[PDB]
């Protein structure tokens, strides 16, 4: 899908969705005023305004402040969303080093972790409204809401978000591993783009100044790269960072 938008971004998403689990991703985020660099659980179809419930859990690095990320739980329905934005410091800055971002989802709570340390845990409330299944996604784009992400600093493009690896665990309460309540299910070390596991976004949405396209996701040197660039300049010409 293609529009006249001058920029292209990326959205990586799992082809399958699941109910509950732990999701970890080792990554280095991208950040410039005006950008959004993320990791989120998402129930496909939530955007359908037919009275259907919205189910989503977010980790979003807003480009204007690379030293922190916003957490969020989105429930309710399209046009009538219920949110819970919170902010958490990340050191060193999200775009300066790799960190391990974790999301835990059970029937009773959602937990956010950075390098194994909890930064947020929500129990009940919106967690009870996270029904159904959710897929694991990551995207990199730029919001037209200057108040949320800051004025768009186009001069800083191109930008790249690097994903070293992803681990997904099944929710095994009381049956988990090492005493925990999660059992490792699968891991992707991104030595390749595995199309049997992931999809690449190929759409855009209002408020996004970029087209999400398949040309903005690729792998090199054990890293999955998400690119935010001007249209036609999606290729990465640098050296992949080491973790
Ligand atoms: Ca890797």
């Amino acid at each position: 899908m293609v529009s006249a938008k001058d920029f292209s971004g990326a959205e990586l998403y799992t082809l399958e969705e699941v109910q509950y689990g732990k999701f970890e991703a080792r990554m280095k985020m991208a950040a410039a005023s005006g950008t959004v660099s993320s990791m989120f659980l998402y129930q496909n179809g939530s955007e359908i305004a037919d009275g259907r419930p919205w189910v989503e859990v977010d980790i979003e690095v807003l480009g204007k402040n690379p030293g922190s990320f916003q957490s969020n739980i989105i429930t309710g329905k399209a046009g009538a969303q219920k949110t819970s934005e919170k902010h958490h410091a990340v050191s060193p800055a999200a775009d300066q080093a790799f960190h391990t971002y974790g999301l835990e989802w059970t029937p009773n709570y959602v937990r956010w972790t950075v390098d194994g340390q909890e930064v947020r845990k929500t129990e009940g409330g919106q967690v009870s409204n996270l029904t159904g299944t959710q897929g694991l996604r990551f995207n990199l784009w730029s919001s037209e809401s200057a108040a949320w992400v800051g004025q768009f600093d186009e001069s800083k493009l191109p930008l790249f978000q690097f994903i070293n690896w992803v681990k997904v665990y099944k929710y095994t309460p009381g049956q988990g591993e090492g005493g925990s309540d999660f059992t490792l299910d699968w891991t992707d070390n991104f030595d390749t783009f595995d199309g049997s596991r992931w999809g690449k976004g190929d759409w855009t949405f209002d408020g996004n100044r970029v087209d999400l396209t398949d040309k903005n996701i690729y792998s090199r040197d054990g890293m999955l790269i998400l690119a935010l660039t001007r249209k036609g300049q999606e290729s990465f010409n640098g050296q992949v960072p080491r973790d």
